């Protein structure tokens, strides 16, 4: 997260870190047994770390649970990063408490201009903001018109742009798979973008409200 602010510790209780001996992607807990992330973050086996704030300091609030199954959306495409979403089933249910909680899945898409929050342990491009501590950023959903202006022929109906066209604030590498929550509902998954925080290069996110049908069916 570039140009954001350190999240209040555990305020994004749904935020999890996908680990394989190190942090490589973010994710969102949606139930005691399931985590939603980006399909391009796929790995057959993943160690899901919940209740984290500083990923390199044992805080006593963490839960480390290995995946039992990792499932990419059936229509995911590694060519255009279409339908970039996947589910991770935990080998054992996570315990919900003050530091670990699931975020609601959407049943209603959000309108353009809606203010949301994106978070992650990704690059900050700064020494002032330590990416090892969960970073937060308030950002508005951008119109498809602006998205298509910025990324000609790359934006599908399962994607949406969010951020600042003037640049300076944006999600970044390492934030991938992470959450974009709007009014307490998970509306996006950090997917891709051209560089980070660059003018006219807003972040592109998987549109969960269009992909939630698949998520719900797979969880049941
Ligand atoms: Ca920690
Ligand atoms: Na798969």
């Amino acid at each position: 997260i570039v140009g954001g602010y350190e999240c209040t510790k555990h305020s994004q209780a749904h935020q999890v870190s996908l680990n394989s001996g190190y942090h490589f992607c973010g994710g969102s807990l949606v139930s005691k047994d399931w985590v939603v992330s980006a399909a391009h973050c796929y790995k057959s086996v993943l160690r899901v770390r919940l209740g984290e704030h500083h990923i390199r300091v044992n805080e006593g609030t963490e839960q480390y649970i290995s995946s039992s199954s990792v499932i990419r959306h059936p229509n995911y495409s590694s060519y255009n990063i279409n339908n970039d979403i996947m589910l991770i089933k935990l080998t054992k249910p996570a315990t919900l408490n003050q530091y670990v909680h699931a975020v609601a899945l959407p049943t209603e898409c959000a309108a353009d201009a809606t203010m949301c929050t994106v978070s992650g342990w990704g690059n900050t491009m700064s020494s002032v903001a330590d990416g090892d501590k969960l970073q937060c950023l308030s950002l508005p959903i951008l119109s498809h018109a602006d998205c298509a202006n910025s990324y000609p022929g790359m934006i599908t109906q399962s994607m949406f742009c969010a951020g600042y066209l003037e640049g300076g604030k944006d999600s970044c590498q390492g934030d991938s798979g992470g959450p974009v929550v709007c009014n307490g509902v998970l509306q996006g998954v950090v997917s891709w973008g051209y560089g980070c925080a660059e003018r006219d290069h807003p972040g592109v996110y998987a549109k969960v409200c269009v992909l939630s049908g698949w998520v719900r069916d797979t969880m049941a």
